[PDB]
């Protein structure tokens, strides 16, 4: 008897369970269809699917007619889109979270144990015919080969929409304070409890760590002083585990949130940003309020800097992504009179699709050197050695690698991204053309389709055998691009809902915590409603460089 | 310079907060008022409060006019209403948590860190001129004196409502899945992390433990034969920690969920009625999916009970408790049209409420005998001597005593009281009329008026020096009860916010949890919808006592 869900026969978000020996029901409670396989649409159902028009043709919409859009977002309009935007993502995730590594259903162990990443689509069940469902070969294609193929850079392409290094190091710094995979506990779970932007990159994900890393003094953050310059405390002062190559004196290791962050001086020179803005807060802090202890000092600056950061990637960095002409804000308000939970659980699935490596370049220039992979990871001067200020304007100006497109990803990490394809088939996650339909979007029918060509789709359907059993990672970094956009259709589409809800779903946004008082009053609300990355950069260095996601011109 | 906040001085939720020296500033936003101490109303609220009928009022109307009510029970008015009240009562608890016995202010730490208790209203500033703010006597009257004066019961006074035993013990029971004040951390920390009703007491509060407790066959619990019925199994067959009185060995020991229910037979006789209830709907989810392994039998059990415990709870124990002629329902749906949140976080406040010690009788009879708190208490045979069903009938049977009114509480118990109103002083509660304010009630203007009487409030007065010194606690015990009522308004006003939060901001009564398939199907969603006490007792023993949570007539 076949698994009658190994053929994901419930569309529309039905929910597939088996009932009897060899028997199965679609729960389409809420879908909006009915019917044994929640294909039968109710009338506003259908009509909604039948007016909206495509990804394709609303991404055309959002990037051409500057002068209607200037028009457009000096106006109410621009809220009215941006609270469309918000609730439309949103909503394609479930909240509270359902699935995860262990339970293929809703359960209270799921809800509650919070070391388990979630996930979106239930896995592959382990007793179907094959490893996708019922579709493929029986056996998938070898992940190094798949790698070496396809994803292997062979020139540099840069990316069309000027994306620059600084982004890149942002993307990095930023996803790094939610993913972060346990290696003891294994794939599908997660140290990063805090779920989201909860800053843990800056002030550890634990409190015995954050209570090393604090100096308990003006509610500030420890930190040393180099060349005249403030750079985080090495672990020596601030006796925290970090991940250094075995070999390397404690005196220079730089004690920070995040164990990791010594591998690249991109990562350390944004834990030193922030780091400094941390204390510049205090500061500002301690003015306003001298009756406050170290404590609440410490607190109030985390929720500033937790707003600063939110404010940041939705109007700088999600922008710069999408290349979108609407003006994109971060306004809470915007959501105060619809039906939204402040929660979020990171999914497995967000995890893979972040997986940015083709971002890297093939070395990395700071004005006339250029420096090797060698050179540059886990180097532990070049930070102190150029100092904030000159890293930063050589990282904006640095053009990054194109994502999407294929054959972009630097040979020194391509490792990384056999490993995603590895763990991925240990996660069981379903089909690309699954992830596809439950984000909105209609299945590939085929790898001509799915690339826009007809080399690469010729060996990938001779590898795959069938468009229905390419995995979902890969299908994320095949898949065509937009017209000169950094990537395809499916990172928008099935990655807006997952960056959206962690952004709005923080607790910071709520009715009950968005308020003056949450952030020491006007000036902690203030700092929050009008952060910049040029500022976040510049009010913590001598002289201001060339400060952006985009290359200049 | 004495501490501003220390007068309490911002109104309806204004958050105060101290501004350099010797300032202060009301943060009002969203408090419908404005003002430096968030007192001037908008015009609709204003408005609001106007038309808004007293507690008192409303409680005659929803305890008068039977016929009235008869006829909307069997209405969709029935259903207005219950929404009305649903969220009505649940917004005034903030969600999410605001502070914690660490912060008196929101932080990421209150927000994250579930090991503490949250709280509604900040502590008292522990720089103060007096311990209650500024009003009152340098010290507190001493908690021993007070409790020995005014809630020592010195002769039994039965609950006018008909409120029993069996009433009594579900109380003890189902409260303690949430209440569970950590020995080793202090006052205003917790072990029951789930924060609500997670059935934590049938299944244990941490994974290790539930792990132990089960059977890891069909999805069920561990459990023995004795006398040819079911009960729990031994400490020696499932190695739990359990608190009994050192010399008692583990084959002697029932092992359960929470540590302390051996302390009482009552308790382990609800113990014993939820295990078989778990492995009865075992049997039927098992019929239903032949092919489900035991974790999914397991965990979607513990979803039904869960739906259960809620269903029962709302419908027979608040009605019982409150009394009215309105038919309380359980129906998520009422909710899906609102902005609501679903989460919850126990509140300290909510706990001290919750010391109904008042209940417990003089001694407990079971038929023709009458057994003594000596005999009572960690009496490790009468649940199987009796068997279920004599017990169930017993509790039945017995009134519960009234809650408030004061001097009510058996001397066996009353070192409990003792504690509660030294804990309060610990965690720094401000007064009780205060929390009347942050409830909607008007602050009680002087003794008499709270007590309704001249004998205990001149004592009071004099213990006291001032009505706005009173405490939280002694205040709830000793109000005036609302005519023929077990208990004041005040503890339907505070207790049924918390309460139905609690209730309903369960991840199960969610849009995305509350379907059928969550529960295995239909089957399992309608053991769910239609539980009830006496199919919860009769479908688990050999013949049908009476049950009830009102003594017969
Ligand atoms: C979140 O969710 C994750 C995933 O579930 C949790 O992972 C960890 O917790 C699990 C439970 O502790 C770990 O499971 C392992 O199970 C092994 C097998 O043990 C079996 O259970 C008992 C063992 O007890 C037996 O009897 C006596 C009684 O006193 C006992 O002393 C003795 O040890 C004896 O074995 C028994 O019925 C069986 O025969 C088995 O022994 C354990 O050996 C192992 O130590 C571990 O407990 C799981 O491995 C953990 N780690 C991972 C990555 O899975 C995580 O804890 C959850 N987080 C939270 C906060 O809840
Ligand atoms: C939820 O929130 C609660 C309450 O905060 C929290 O409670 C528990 O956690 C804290 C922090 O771990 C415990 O702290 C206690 O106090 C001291 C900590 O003082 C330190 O001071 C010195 C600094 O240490 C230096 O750093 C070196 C690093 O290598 C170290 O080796 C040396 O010690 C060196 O001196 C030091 O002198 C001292 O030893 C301490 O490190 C602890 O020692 C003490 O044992 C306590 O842990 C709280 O007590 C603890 N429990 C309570 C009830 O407060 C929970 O953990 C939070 N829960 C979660 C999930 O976050
Ligand atoms: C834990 O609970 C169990 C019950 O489940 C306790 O055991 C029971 O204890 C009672 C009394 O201690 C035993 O009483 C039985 O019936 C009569 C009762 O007394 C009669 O009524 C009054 C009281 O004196 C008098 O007017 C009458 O003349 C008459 O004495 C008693 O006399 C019988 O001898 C008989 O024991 C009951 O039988 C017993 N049940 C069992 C199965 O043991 C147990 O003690 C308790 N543990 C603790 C620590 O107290
Ligand atoms: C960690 O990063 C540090 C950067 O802060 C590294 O250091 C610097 O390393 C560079 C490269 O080795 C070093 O370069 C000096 O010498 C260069 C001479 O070479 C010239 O340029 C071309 C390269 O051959 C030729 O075309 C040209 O003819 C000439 O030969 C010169 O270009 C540089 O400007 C510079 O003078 C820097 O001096 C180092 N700086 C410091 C502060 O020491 C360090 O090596 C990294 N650590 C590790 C282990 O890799
Ligand atoms: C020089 C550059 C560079 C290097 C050496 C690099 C290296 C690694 C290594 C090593 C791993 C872990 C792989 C394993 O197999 O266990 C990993 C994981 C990961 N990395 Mn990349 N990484 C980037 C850039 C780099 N990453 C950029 C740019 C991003 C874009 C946001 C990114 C995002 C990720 C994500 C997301 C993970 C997964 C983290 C986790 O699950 O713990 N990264
Ligand atoms: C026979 C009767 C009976 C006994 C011996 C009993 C005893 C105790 C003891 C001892 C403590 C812990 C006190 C301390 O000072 O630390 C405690 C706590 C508590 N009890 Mn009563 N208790 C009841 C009945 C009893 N309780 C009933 C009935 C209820 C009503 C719902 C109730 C509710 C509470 C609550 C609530 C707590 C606090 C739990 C927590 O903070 O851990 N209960
Ligand atoms: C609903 O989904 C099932 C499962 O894929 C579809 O397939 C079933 O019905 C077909 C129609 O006769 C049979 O030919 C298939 O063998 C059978 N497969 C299984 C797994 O039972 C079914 O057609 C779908 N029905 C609708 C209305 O769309
Ligand atoms: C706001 O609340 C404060 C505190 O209850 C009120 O009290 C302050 O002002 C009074 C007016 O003269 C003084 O008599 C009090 O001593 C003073 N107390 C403090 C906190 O310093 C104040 O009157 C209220 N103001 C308004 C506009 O309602
Ligand atoms: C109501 C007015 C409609 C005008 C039709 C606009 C046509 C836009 O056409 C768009 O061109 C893009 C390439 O340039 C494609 O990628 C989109 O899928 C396609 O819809
Ligand atoms: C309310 C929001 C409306 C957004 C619609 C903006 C779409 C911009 O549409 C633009 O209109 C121009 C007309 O001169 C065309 O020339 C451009 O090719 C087309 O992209
Ligand atoms: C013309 C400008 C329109 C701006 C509104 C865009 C926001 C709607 O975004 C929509 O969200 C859906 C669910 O995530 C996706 O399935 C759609 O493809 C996407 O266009
Ligand atoms: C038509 C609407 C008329 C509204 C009349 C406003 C009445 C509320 O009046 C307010 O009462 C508070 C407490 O007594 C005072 O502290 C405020 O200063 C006062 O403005
Ligand atoms: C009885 C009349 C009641 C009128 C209700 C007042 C509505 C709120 O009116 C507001 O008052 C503010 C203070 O000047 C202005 O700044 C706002 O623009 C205005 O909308
Ligand atoms: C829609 C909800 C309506 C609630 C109103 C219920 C109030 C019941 O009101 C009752 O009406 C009786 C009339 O015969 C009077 O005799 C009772 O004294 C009075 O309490
Ligand atoms: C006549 C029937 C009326 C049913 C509506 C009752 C529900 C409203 O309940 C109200 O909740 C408020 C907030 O907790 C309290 O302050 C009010 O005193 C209380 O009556
Ligand atoms: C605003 C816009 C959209 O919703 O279309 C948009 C586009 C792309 C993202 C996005 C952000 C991070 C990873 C992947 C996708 C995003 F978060 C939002
Ligand atoms: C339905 C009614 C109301 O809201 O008035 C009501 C009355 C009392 C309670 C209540 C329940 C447990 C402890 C304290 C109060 C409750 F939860 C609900």
């Amino acid at each position: 008897p076949v698994n009658p869900c190994c053929y994901y026969p419930c569309q529309h978000q039905g929910i597939c369970v088996r009932f009897g020996l060899d028997r199965y029901q679609c729960d389409c409670t809420r879908t909006g269809y009915s019917g044994p396989n929640c294909t039968i649409p109710e009338i506003w159902t259908w009509l909604r699917t039948t007016l909206r028009p495509s990804p394709s043709f609303i991404h055309f919409l959002l990037t051409h007619g500057r002068w209607l859009w200037d028009f457009v977002n000096a106006t109410f309009i621009r809220d009215t889109l941006m609270r469309l935007v918000l609730t439309v993502r949103s909503n394609l995730i479930p909240s509270p979270p359902t699935y995860n590594i262990a339970h293929d259903y809703i359960s209270w162990e799921s809800f509650s144990n919070v070391s388990y990443y979630t996930r979106i689509l239930p896995s592959v069940p382990r007793d179907c015919p094959t490893p996708m469902g019922t579709k493929g070969k029986k056996q998938l294609p070898d992940a190094e080969f798949l790698s070496r193929r396809f994803l292997l850079r062979r020139k540099f392409i840069p990316d069309p929409q000027g994306t620059n290094l600084m982004f890149a190091f942002f993307a990095q710094h930023f996803t790094h304070q939610f993913f972060k995979t346990s290696g003891k506990m294994g794939p599908g779970f997660t140290k990063a409890l805090g779920h989201g932007v909860d800053l843990g990159h800056i002030y550890g994900d634990n409190l015995e760590r954050q209570y090393q890393l604090r100096l308990f003094k003006d509610g500030k953050l420890k930190y040393q002083m180099l060349n005249g310059e403030v750079y985080p405390p090495s672990v020596e002062e601030a006796p925290v585990l970090m991940h250094y190559p075995r070999g390397i004196p404690p005196q220079s290791q730089m004690a920070v949130g995040q164990e990791v962050f010594g591998l690249l001086p991109g990562l350390m020179l944004y834990a030193t940003i922030w780091l400094r803005e941390h204390n510049r807060v205090c500061d500002l802090l301690k003015a306003e309020h001298p009756t406050w202890g170290d404590e609440q000092l410490f607190q109030t600056a985390r929720l500033i800097l937790i707003g600063e950061t939110i404010k940041i990637v939705i109007e700088e960095y999600v922008q710069q992504l999408s290349g979108y002409f609407l003006q994109l804000k971060f306004d809470p308000e915007l959501l105060f009179g619809a039906q939204f939970q402040y929660r979020n659980r990171i999914a497995m699935e967000f995890n893979q699709l972040y997986h940015w490596h083709p971002l890297m370049p093939d070395s990395f220039r700071v004005g006339p050197q250029d420096y090797s992979y060698e050179q540059f990871l886990f180097n532990t001067s070049m930070l102190v050695d150029y100092g904030v200020e000159a890293l930063v304007d050589a990282f904006s100006r640095q053009p990054a690698g194109r994502i999407g497109g294929g054959r972009n990803i630097d040979h020194h990490i391509l490792h990384v991204a056999v490993d995603v394809i590895k763990e991925s088939r240990v996660l069981r996650l379903q089909p690309f053309n699954e992830y596809r339909k439950r984000f909105g979007m209609k299945p590939y029918t085929s790898f001509q389709e799915l690339t826009g060509e007809k080399e690469m789709a010729a060996e990938l359907e001779e590898l795959y055998g069938d468009i229905d059993a390419l995995e979902f990672y890969p299908g994320l970094l095949l898949e065509k691009c937009h017209p000169n956009s950094i990537f395809g259709e499916s990172m928008i589409e099935m990655g807006a809902p997952f960056s959206l809800k962690g952004l709005l779903g923080n607790p910071i946004c709520s009715p009950e915590y968005w308020k003056a008082s949450t952030f020491g009053g006007e000036v902690g609300f203030n700092l929050v409603k009008t952060a910049t990355l040029k500022k976040l950069v510049c009010l913590n260095t001598k002289t201001c460089p060339y400060v952006s996601f985009h290359v200049p011109d």
